[PDB]
Order: C-alpha cells, then structure tokens, then sequence
DNA sequence: ACGAATTAAGCAATTCGTAATCATGGTCATAGCT
C-alpha cells in the first residue's frame, strides 16, 4: 500500500503533514514546498490555459514571495496564471498517481459530551461543568467513557457495567453486552484531572477525523471554551497537533455558531454530513428521530427533565450518553459515510475538511485533470452577486385530477453543460437575443449552424469541445461503470446465495476472484463445490466490494449534483452570469417546451382540440396524464387495480419514448448543439384505487400536493403509498396525534372517498374530548409577566395566553404555588364562556399541571372545539375544498326526491 | 463595582454554584464563598489582591476627586 | 507571524508607535498649547449644482485658513 | 457556507411609522310592507 496522507497543514513558509507510511505507521513530515506559477506570454509555450494561449512558467523559492508576486501582478492589472492554493499543488506533485488507501489505518474518533445545568447550557460561554464524556476510537475500537462524580451539583455513585447490562425491569439500563465489553470506564473525583486526562488521551491517540452528532454545534465549542476558561489558552491548543486552533463567528440561521477550526485534525460534523449526503427529509433531525427512522432502535424512555436526571439516576445518565454514541456509530456503520468522505478526499486529492465545500473539491479534480493534460488553470475574478431567474414553477391548478403520472430528467444541469458546451473558453461572441416567447414557441428563426446558442444569447462553440463538459463526461462514465459493477456484484451475490440454498460443497480453499465483474455460469458451478464457511466468506468479500461500489457510485452522484452549485458561486474559478443564466433558461425552455408539446400530442391523440392536460409541473418535474387517456379507453377493461396499473405501464411505454425523443430532438436541432443528452423516465404513478370513490391525488398550492403513488421508479408496491409534500402531516407544528389524524384523513380522501371521511370526522370529534389535554391544548412562550397587570387588567393586549396566565395567577391565589416568571413556556387552555375564572382562556407553565383543585374546574370548562377549529378543521376544510370535497355532512332531502 | 468586587483578567479564581437572581436580591441564598470575592453571576475572584484594572481605576478616581474638591 | 504559525503567544505591544513613545520619554510630559500648531480651514465653491468632493469638477472660489501659532 | 483577510465605547427603553390582517360603522342598495 502506497504512502497515503492523513492530514495536511501549512506552518509559515513550510507545509507539514501527517501520513501513513508504507510500513503502516503514522509519521509527520515538514517540507519546504516550492510552487511554480505561470503567466501570459507572447512567445510560444507548450503550457496552454483553457483559452489556448501560451503560458510561460516561473518557479518560485518560497510561498510568501510567490504571494508577493501575485500581489504585484494584481496591482498592475496583469493576469497571473497557475493555481493560487498550494496544499492542493503539494498533494498533486507529492502523489500524481491515484492513491490506494485502507480505511482501517485512518483513526476516526466519535465523541459526545453531556452537561447538566438549570438554564439551557450555552455553547459559547459554557458556564456549567463537564461530567460525562464519551470518546469512541476505531483504531482501538474502544469507548473511553470519562465520568465525573463530585460536581458542584452533588456527588453521585459510580457506574456499574453489569447493572447497566440488566433489563429495565431489574432496574438496569439494557445496554447490549457487546458494547460494555468494548467500554473503558474512567471515574474522576474533581473536574480538572478529567480534562487533563482527556487532553492526554487526545495526545496519545490523535484522531484523523473527529466526528459526532451535532459536534460542531455543541461538543467542540463547549470543550474548547471550558478548557480555555478553566485550564488556559495553552492547554486548549494542546488538542491541535501543531498547536493552532481558531474560532470564527458565523451569523447564519440566528448565528451563535462559533465554528471551531483545529489545524491538523478534520472536523466533519455528522449532522450536516447526513443532511447533505442522504437526500432524506425527516420531520426532525434529532439523533433519536433519525436513529429510530433508520436503525429502528428505540431510545429507552426517561422521566423528568435532563438537568435533574444526573442526580436522580446517574447510572441511567451515563448509559444514555453511551447509547447516544453507539447510535451515532450505528448510523455511520449502516450508511457508510466515513468511507465516503475518505473516497472523496483521496479521489480529488484534497484535505478532508474541504469535502464540505463542493467548489473546493471541483477545483481540485479540475486542476488535477488539467495538469494531466499539461494545462494551467486561470485565476478567479472577484465579482458581486447578481440574482438571476430561477426555476419557472408551473402554476398549480388547485383542482383534484385523480390519476397522475410524474416524471423528470435525471441530472438536468450536467446534461445542459455536456450537450451544449458552457465551458468558459468556448464563448465565440454575442448572439441576437429574441423575447422568450419567440424561443419557446419556435417562432424565432434558427439561431446558427456554425455555433450552438442558448436563450441567454451567447454564442457557444459546437466544433470545439470545452473542458468542463469533458470533466462531466469523465465523471459520468466513471459513475456508469461503477453502477454496472454494482449490478454485476449484486447478481453475483444473489447467485452465490442461491447456490448456498441449493447446498454448499466441501472445499475450504479460497481461490482468486476477479473483482467488479460478472461471474460466469461455469464459475458458479465451480463455486458450488466450496464449503459454506468459504462461500460465506466469499459473499462477505463481495459485500465489501459492493460497499466500495456504493461509496464510488454515490460519490460520483453527489459530485455531479454539486457541479451546478459550484458554477453558480462567484468564488468558483469559472463564474459567469452568462453561463449560469444560459443553463437556467435552457432548463426553463426545455420544460415549458415539453409541457406544450405533451399538450398538443394528447390533443392530437385523443382527438381533443385546444384542450389543456399538463398538470402542476413544479420546477423541472412535470406531471401529466390528468383525466383523459384512462377514460378514453374505459375502466371496464380492469378487473383489478393492478391490471389498470399494467395498462398504465403499457401505454406509457407506447407513448413515452418516441414523443419525448422527437420533442427534445426538435429542441436540440433548433439550438443546433453537438449532441442531445436528455431522457425522460416515468418516476411516480398515482391513481385512485379501482372501484372506490377516493380521489387519489389533489393539489393545494405551490409545492403543496399529495399523490396516491403505486409504482415509484419501477418499484411495484403491494399497498398504496401516500407521497405527501407541503401539508401539516410532515410539519411538526401540530401535535403528533393531530399529525396522525391528518395523515389518516388524507389517506381517506385519496383512497375511498366522502362518506368514510365524514364518518371518521364524526368519530374523531366524538373521541377528541377524552384525549389528554397535554396533547390537545396550546403551548406558547410567556414574557413580560407584569404587562401592566393592574390587578388582572390586560394592559398591553394579552395575546390570549398572557390573559390565561393572569387567570391562572388569580385562580391559584392563596395556594402558594410558584408564580409564573418571564420567558417561561406556558401551556394555555381556553375556558368555556361564562366561566367563574372570568376569562375564556387559562395558561399554566408548560410541563406543569393546573392545581387539581382548580384543574378539575378548568377541565369542566374547555372549548375542545375552538382548538379543533383552529388546528384541525381549517386544514381539512382547505384540503377538501381544494379537491371538490366537503368534510361536513349536508344531509339533504334528495333521498326522498327520487 | 470593579474596585469593590476586585475584578480583572488576572484575578479570576474559579466558579461557584449560581443561584437565580430572585433569591439573591432577597438575601435568602447562602453566602457563595468565605475566602473569595464573589460576583452574582456565579464567579469568584482573588481576595486581598489588586488587579491592573482596579488599580488604574483607583488612580483615575483619585485624580478626578482631587479636581472635584 | 512565525510565532503565530507555531502557536505560542507573543507578548508585548504589537504597535510600535507608542512603544517608542514610552521608550523615548518614560517620565511625564510637560506640554504647551502655544507651541502646537493648530489650523482651521474653510472652503467655498461656486457651481450650478452641489459640488462633489469625489469629483471636484468645479473651481475653488473662496479659501480661508486660520493658524494658531 | 467558506469567501479567508481582515479594524476600534456598551445596553435598555420609548415612540412612531409602515405593512399585514381581522372586526366593523356609515352609508348605499335591495327590497318588503304599508
């Protein structure tokens, strides 16, 4: 295995790096790198930039003098070529060839902390003490758990492993034993020595990647600040291998994100890593929620608040923190993200942290590819941000249209960049711009034959290939090859599993197997003669190859999908208003052209004249097949809903490829581009269940729609799937019971129809009054408790909850209960009219309950209806009127009319 | 206040259990310490020792009060 | 810069102006108002519209300059 | 959301205007009865 680097930093004019040697050990080396730049020259030079002009090289002895030189070219208005960042250049020259790595050697430390405090602990100042630390090391594969007993909040007993092993019935913590065997427990009396030991452990076992759930949001800022304000600045820097740690403040999303940078180790916060590398929009990104959704492992329930949890059940507290760390380890193991980031950083030959910013990775790979072909990259120009039109979202008609077929093209923006060259140097001049209607209707004449054009109106070369589409094509080819290897390994593993089921052989020898290829039938016959142990080992090796294929495949996927985000940023090396506008309007005209063409094609196929059939095609995604094709033929031809789905597939395949083929062929010919790379594919198919009055699919407003999808991307479902977006169901504003009720109502309106919705609404109205008030009342913040109280006078228009606070205060007069303070979360319960309380609402601190003496009275006076019409009746009414339905029975006389 | 609590970047000495202000104003919570000068956000400072900031404050104050007289 | 790159604190004034000031005098400063040259100036420019200091395209018509020494 | 090189007394408070949204009085229009 070749020497691969762990991390790279720059110290002064030198560059230091930690690497894994050829002997499998970690070593640190410092090199006085000598970058070589380039400049525009009049004479010939084999080194050409993307523009093709000659570039004279220039070697430099030091980093600072090179920076001075580029400053000198900057102040004279002369373009200076080469690459600006130098760690990437050092990496490229140091390795050049592709790098082979083993995931075992790189040390990944997965950490979490727990802090107990009355007020919510502040990451920035960290007033409170630290008492629970968990640090999992992969090299040693051990959970170092630092536990502090004697705090300023009261000492507690030790932590017992065998006690935690036992079930909750016996008073334990049900932590699986295999975890405890890998747990090293360190109890500490005072607070300083535990921090010293944590720094010492960090020193002996320096992580290469330091990760954890929301680590950059709490763990790091808290550990750093506590060490700074308890031990001093010198101790805080000991964490950094080169003693260099820095703190920045970012004012995005209410700010308060003191992102800490440690030079020498990579901070790879798992929250955003999962946010951007999973494409899954969970209702809440809490660790418990994601672990439950994916690992299907439930957290042990606990009682009371977190701050008292330490003093109530210390054993439970430490076991919860260890479980948390195990859960983040499990989500990592199943998703396989550390392997992904390793493959990223070693494919693009870049430092680890740069993975977070797509533009850095794209710059790295582009520069490496250009250096492969003796090219030299240009220098980025500093420009202001200018907004350009985004996606022309088709306006939704809020009318239910029963069955719908939704499709969209895969990786549209790279298709734009590839089929029509948008590389920086392929600009051949301006092109006469017409109004958008002329281009969309095809009325405008053909732009040109010599060079291809875009609706922005800039001449793009057809004969000459650019550089950016070259890289996109390379990545696309690699993705296609690795996905083919994925399919080959999948069928190989399936074949070996079938062979094992048929009966394994009696050979314990492991032969060589060619990787990432398709097995032959004779190979399967030979493999059938091996032992079940060796066959299982072969299946395990094939599964590890499949994991490598997963890493590479989704690596290529996300690189492709981040290219466009890279090009749209000013700091990217190839930013241009013209290019981004060209690709965006190209997408817009493409989708609108598809919409109008499918309209006229359905018109000419079904015999309708001037009729409209394109549904609400939000952004690129287009929704078609509203209410015509199925009726034209007849529902009588379907003895089963599955038969209707099969006919759906049949006529979709009949009418999809030639229509879209000729449509996008016309589009590329109109634009006269080098090639066409835009393919449709039926993604989601929704339709009301056969033989039922349910509607299936409706639309409320922009980005608000629910579809009764059946066969999503060629995956037949035994049961309907309610693909819902925009409603209150996924939103967490309403209580979970209300969310379940809303989801059930949606299923009812899309599956069976009116009468069932009516009966469900009636019975839920009947059973709502018996539900707990904790889940069916309001909750709101309370501040400025006085608010010109004036003995119960509202003062400043108490917003229906501070008035309830005043009512609760008046009611509990004489009970001696704790008065309501400023900023407290208070539960509010509207009271029935004419109440002795004197107010049609009451508010008691959230989490607490009204004194049972007065609570019984407030429970007797409740307008369950008010809350019901606020949170539940209004959304149901909006949805039902959005689909031509009525959720309240009218009970007309028509039954006697007939 | 700086001269009284004797607060300065050098004179920090550690932390004590912070009680809410509501029971500090009423004078119900116990004395935070016995050998350190405590500030009611829950901090302690070095007793019988002058920091740089209080010393400069004292000098400027003595000059100002001289001109006052 | 090198000490920052290594990561150890470099103690002392980073600004050398007042460092040289302290090294030069050390003791207290005895000054005199009449020895310090304080100057005031005022400008008037006549033009069709409001003149712009960023452009100064109009001539200067009235100069006045007071000197204290 | 990585631009990357960098910089200079503090906070609590009222009051008014603007933009958004819901409740409603005066008046007009409809109409109905005499």
């Amino acid at each position: 295995m070749k020497e691969f680097y762990i991390s790279i930093e720059t110290v002064g004019n030198n560059i230091v790096e930690r690497y894994i040697d050829e002997n499998g050990k970690e070593r640190t080396r410092e090199v006085e790198y000598l970058p070589t730049m380039f400049r525009h020259c009049k004479e010939e030079s084999k080194y050409k930039d993307i523009y093709g002009k000659n570039c004279a090289p220039q070697k430099f002895p030091s980093m600072k003098d090179a920076r001075d030189w580029m400053k000198r070219m900057e102040d004279i208005g002369l373009e200076a070529l080469g690459m600006n960042d130098f760690k990437l250049a050092y990496i490229s020259d140091t390795y050049g060839s592709e790098i082979v790595y083993d995931r075992k050697f790189v040390r990944v430390a997965n950490c979490d902390i727990e802090v107990t405090g009355d007020k919510f602990p502040d990451p920035m100042k960290a007033e409170y003490e630290i008492d629970a630390i968990t640090h999992y090391d992969s090299i040693d594969d051990r959970f170092y758990v630092f536990d502090l007993l004697n705090s300023m909040y009261g000492s507690v007993s030790k932590w017992d492993a065998k006690l935690a092993a036992k079930l909750d019935c016996e008073g334990g913590d049900e932590v699986p034993q295999e975890i405890l065997d890998r747990v090293i427990y360190m109890p500490f009396d005072n607070e300083r020595d535990m921090l010293m030991e944590y720094i010492n452990l960090w020193e002996q076992k320096r992580p290469a990647i330091f990760t954890g759930w929301n680590i950059e949001g709490f763990a790091v800022p808290y550990i750093m600040n506590r060490v700074k304000m308890i031990l001093g600045e010198r101790s805080m820097k000991r964490f950094s291998p080169i003693g260099r740690v820095k703190s920045k403040l970012i004012q995005n999303m209410y700010g308060s994100k003191e992102i800490y940078s440690i030079d020498g180790v990579s901070i790879l916060d798992y929250l955003d890593l999962y946010k951007k590398f999973a494409f899954t929009n969970l209702p809440s990104f809490s660790l418990e929620s994601v672990a439950q959704h994916e690992t299907k492992k439930g957290k042990l329930p606990y009682d009371g608040p977190i701050n008292k949890l330490r003093e109530t059940n210390h054993q439970r507290y430490i076991s919860y923190n260890i479980i948390d760390v195990e859960s983040v380890q499990a989500i990592d193991k199943i998703r396989g993200f550390i392997d992904l980031v390793l493959s990223m950083s070693y494919y693009a030959k870049m430092p680890f942290s740069g993975v977070m910013s797509p533009i850095k990775t794209w710059d790295a790979i582009i520069f490496n590819s250009l250096k492969g072909e003796h090219k030299v990259i240009p220098q980025q120009g500093s420009h202001v941000k200018q907004s350009f039109p985004g996606a022309f979202v088709f306006e939704p008609k809020p009318i239910a249209r029963r069955y719908i077929m939704s499709f969209d093209l895969t990786s549209l923006y790279p298709s734009i960049i590839r089929q029509v060259n948008i590389s920086p140097e392929t600009i051949r001049g301006q092109f006469k711009v017409h109004p958008i209607h002329e281009y969309i209707a095809g009325t405008a004449p053909k732009p040109s034959d010599e060079y291809s054009c875009s609706p922005n109106g800039w001449m793009y070369d057809k004969h000459q290939e650019g550089i950016i589409p070259k890289e996109i094509a390379k990545v696309f080819f690699q993705r296609k090859d690795w996905k083919k290897k994925m399919f080959a390994e999948e069928m190989n593993a399936e074949a070996i599993k079938k062979i094992i089921m048929k009966g394994a052989g009696s050979c314990s020898t492991k032969p060589e197997v060619e990787r990432y290829v398709k097995f032959s039938d004779d190979f399967l016959n030979e493999l059938s003669n091996y032992t079940e142990s060796v066959l299982n080992s072969l299946i395990e090796e094939c599964e590890k190859a499949a994991t490598l294929a997963n890493t590479n495949q989704l690596n290529r996927k996300i690189l492709i999908n981040s290219l466009y985000g890279a090009l749209g940023n000013i700091h990217f090396r190839y930013y241009d208003l013209r290019n981004a506008t060209a690709i965006t309007i190209f997408g817009q005209v493409g989708i609108q052209w598809i919409a109008r063409k499918i309209n006229e094609y359905l018109n000419k196929v079904c015999g309708t004249n001037d009729e409209d059939f394109i549904a609400a095609g939000d952004t690129d995604s287009v929704y078609v097949c509203v209410d015509k094709v199925i009726e034209k033929v007849g529902l009588d031809r379907f003895k089963e809903q599955n038969d209707l789905v099969e006919f759906m597939n049949q006529f979709g395949k009949k009418k999809m490829e030639p229509m879209i083929d000729v449509a996008y062929r016309e589009l590329c010919d109109y634009m006269n581009n080098r090639e066409h790379l835009m393919h449709m594919d039926r993604e989601a198919i929704s339709c009301p269940p056969l033989g039922s009055k349910g509607v299936g699919g409706f639309w409320k407003a922009k980005k608000r729609y629910a579809l009764n999808v059946y066969d999503m991307e060629d995956k037949r479902f035994a049961e309907p799937h309610l693909k819902i977006m925009g409603m209150e169901t996924q939103q967490s504003s309403t209580p979970k019971a209300v969310q379940e009720a809303l989801e059930e109502s949606i299923r009812r309106i899309l599956q069976e129809g009116e009468e069932s919705v009516q009966e469900y609404y009636k019975n839920f109205e009947k059973e709502y009054r018996q539900l707990d008030y904790k889940v069916i009342a309001e909750v709101k913040t309370a501040n400025d408790i006085a608010k010109y109280d004036d003995k119960g006078w509202p003062g400043f228009k108490c917003p229906f909850h501070i008035r309830g606070v005043l009512t609760y205060r008046r009611a509990v007069s004489g009970l001696g209960v704790a008065p309501i303070l400023d900023g407290n979360k208070v539960m509010v319960l509207p009271l029935r009219e004419g109440n002795p309380f004197g107010d049609k609402c009451i508010a008691w601190p959230s989490g607490t309950e009204l004194p049972k003496e007065i609570r019984s009275d407030v429970l007797s006076w409740i307008d369950h209806s008010t809350l019901f019409q606020k949170s539940f009746v209004k959304p149901l009414a909006g949805m039902c009127e959005s689909a031509g339905m009525d959720y309240e029975e009218k009970a007309s006389l028509d039954f006697l009319f007939g």
